[PDB]
């Protein structure tokens, strides 16, 4: 691409994130006052493990569903193969839903948006997987201290779907041309509005695919011990996505991705 195209680029991907970011930034920072009351956070720690587990896969199968869309109006991205587009979205949809979580984030209280309120991580306890909810604040507090703009968290989270090394692609040179453009776009725009140095301080790829695993494993530990509770009551999507015996999605996402 020449210069013209990749700052078109730029704006296509802003525009693509822009409509599909499924909560609108101004409206989590507005709330960051509302804050569950002591007795509140009460309530939800008495929940059971597997109502809070429910309640966790609803909003992330909510999530990952925008970035579905995000996706599909993602500049050269319905142009890859079919086979192409699920092997890209299954290896990076909850990884994009980890970056975009942040925006959710209260780095001054550390505490996060969930269902109406504020609060901080101690309101997750009944889903006994602590040490993945401590990872997922570490990483949200340590993309907070980087102040993404929203075109910023649109070029960087295009980059982190449109991964040309994951296994399992059949175009592979198709898909490096694609993330070669965008990475021509994401770096023209921080270069442009000198914000370079936050290149270096992105976090490596290990620790998205690490919080990743870590959800995977521990969705297979709660299903073996509620197996009926998975397959009665967790959303389609999440079931084929992650959970053991899955079919692996290929047929629920290939007719998102049609519709
Ligand atoms: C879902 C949550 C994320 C949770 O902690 C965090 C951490 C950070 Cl950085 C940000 C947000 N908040 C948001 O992004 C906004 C809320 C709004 C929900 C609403 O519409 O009311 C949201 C939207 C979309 C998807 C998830 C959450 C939360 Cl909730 C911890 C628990 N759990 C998990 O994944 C656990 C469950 C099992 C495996 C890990």
């Amino acid at each position: 691409a020449s210069l013209t195209e990749i700052e078109h680029l730029v704006q296509s991907v802003c525009k693509s994130y822009r409509e599909t970011c499924q909560l609108r930034l101004e409206d989590l920072l507005r709330q960051r006052s509302n804050i569950f009351s002591r007795e509140e956070v009460t309530g939800y720690q008495r929940k059971s493990m597997w109502e809070m587990w429910e309640r966790c896969a609803h909003h992330l199968t909510e999530a990952i569903q925008y970035v579905v869309e995000f996706a599909k109006r993602l500049s050269g991205f319905m142009e890859l193969c079919q086979n192409d587009q699920i092997v890209l979205l299954k290896a990076g949809a909850m990884e994009v839903v980890l970056v975009r979580m942040c925006r959710a984030y209260n780095a001054d209280n550390r505490t996060v948006f969930f269902e109406g309120k504020y609060g901080g991580m101690e309101l997750f306890r009944a889903l006994g997987c602590s040490e993945l909810i401590s990872s997922i604040f570490d990483f949200s507090h340590s993309l907070s201290a980087l102040h993404f703009s929203e075109d910023e968290i649109a070029l960087y989270t295009a980059l982190v779907l449109i991964n040309a090394h994951r296994p399992g692609l059949q175009e592979k040179r198709k898909v490096e041309q694609l993330q070669y453009n965008l990475e021509l776009a994401f770096h023209h725009h921080l270069c442009k509005t000198h914000r370079q140095s936050i290149l270096a301080k992105l976090p490596p790829k290990g620790k998205l695919r690490s919080l990743c695993s870590q959800h995977v494993e521990r969705m297979q530990i709660f299903q073996h011990l509620h197996p009926i509770v998975v397959q009665a009551a967790f959303p389609p999507l999440y079931k084929e996505l992650f959970s053991t015996g899955g079919s692996g999605d290929h047929k629920i996402i290939h007719r998102l991705l049609q519709e």
